[PDB]
């Protein structure tokens, strides 16, 4: 059978290439895991289709309905076979679908558009007049709501309760909020994507500071599924042949107009 | 009671200064006996450490196919679980399992402060400093089957090399470094590596970037039902902090240089 792959258009992970409407398809996307999703196919030995996430989400349980939306969701309820994202490993994730290794290793960070007096989080937390939040619904709001670590308990405090919103529906709408907001408003995200957009023009965004936490982003497959297994060991294999570096460098590196 | 096996390296696990008046687990400290300690918190189990009898990380015999090590002693039932700086590879997955990583690290290089040596690059290139790695664990094997051009003629370098360019252990390495007036350099774990920078004589230094990307897990045996819940406590630890505030404990506050 046909491997159904839900992921999500986030760069450079999956792009819809520019001809997207020439094209059919798996051809009409581009990057990381659009290239780590036909290697894994290939050791595996299965036929597969990339199929965009219908709400746009990463995945997080709805606290009253119960449900889960997202990537993780389109895996729960049987709608996709497996995730080729960058999804976080979570605990909360991990008791509803399966995880491999990690593919690539990130931690929260700071966006800055340049020129802005912050260097850290604990800057942040000590003043008012620059607005920062989060993307809306993934693994770094869960992050700032759960954390007993001082300076972030005050960050999410902040957070939860600031108005207009601080949170934002989508990666790019974090990126252009800092780009716009003259130095008022910093996005928290994870380290991975914001050193792609610091290499890309009108490069105007930095990284500042140190991550935040440490950890990675994993292939997911439905809990119990047998295709798991063999995930697993590919992406280890991958790893090791040296798959993973060439293809970081290939989609950040190779990729930088700064 | 689980047997949790693991290995003298620093600062994992080591012996107390005063560890000759102390019994079973508290002769120990260091990262893996808090994280061992944390873990059967957590899972609610009581636990026994016991150093691996061959003072190795586990790898297989070409030959008799027998595993060796902490592996060894997980594979053939001597041991409950591995809680110690042991690398995640395809060829041990094969035999045990191991939880999401607790930590990430790299190969690095090891210099004596003033060797004009600044990456692999380097050390490929020319052949006054030998340079060599641990026997029986990841990072040789890294070497052995990697077809990147630079660390392949490393390789081709090192399995040649007379006198023998690989060490015992890790601390072997490091007092070869250190007393090779910078005519040797030790490639090992970037963990251990920078740990080592931080500790009187204050003599070595980590130089370059890390040459691949990895992570140390918790090793059970194949299908063992302590490695699921183990998993579970490593997440739940990473994002209480806990993981972070135990590498600041044992690297950056027991910083003497
Ligand atoms: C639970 C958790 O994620 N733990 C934290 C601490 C360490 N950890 C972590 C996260 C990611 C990585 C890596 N991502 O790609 C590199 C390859 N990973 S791997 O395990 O070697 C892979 C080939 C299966 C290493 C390595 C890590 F150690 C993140
Ligand atoms: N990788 C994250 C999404 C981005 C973020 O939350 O910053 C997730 O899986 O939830
Ligand atoms: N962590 C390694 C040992 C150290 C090394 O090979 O540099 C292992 O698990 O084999
Ligand atoms: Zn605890
Ligand atoms: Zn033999």
């Amino acid at each position: 059978k046909t491997v159904v792959v839900t992921t999500i258009l986030e760069s450079p992970y999956v792009m819809m290439k520019k001809n997207h409407e020439m094209l059919e398809g798996n051809e009409r996307y581009e990057g990381y895991c659009v290239d780590l999703a036909a290697e894994i196919a290939k050791h595996c030995g299965f036929k597969y289709k990339l199929t965009i996430v219908g709400d746009g989400k990463y995945g997080a349980r709805d606290a009253d309905t119960k449900i889960w939306n997202g990537m993780v969701g389109e895996l729960v309820y049987g709608k996709a076979d497996i995730a080729i994202a960058p999804l976080t490993i979570t605990l909360v994730r991990e008791e509803v679908i399966d995880f491999s290794k990690p593919f690539m290793s990130l931690g929260i960070s700071i966006m800055i558009k340049k020129g802005t007096p912050i260097e850290s989080a604990e800057d942040l937390s000590k003043q008012t007049e620059i607005a920062y939040g989060t993307l809306d619904s993934g693994s770094t709001k869960e992050f700032f709501r759960r954390s007993k670590i001082a300076v972030f308990d005050k960050m999410w405090t902040y957070m939860r309760s600031a108005e207009p919103s601080v949170f934002v529906r989508t990666t790019a709408e974090g990126v252009a909020r800092v780009r716009k907001s003259k130095g008022k408003y910093a996005y928290l995200l994870e380290s991975t994507m914001n050193e792609y957009i610091e290499q890309r023009k009108p490069c105007d965004t930095m990284k500042v500071g140190g991550n935040l936490d440490s950890k990675g982003y994993g292939i997911a497959t439905p809990k119990g599924s047998s295709l798991g297994n063999a995930v697993n060991l590919a992406v280890l294999k991958l790893n090791e042949q040296g798959l993973l570096d060439k293809l970081k460098n290939k989609w950040w590196y190779d990729k930088g107009e700064c």
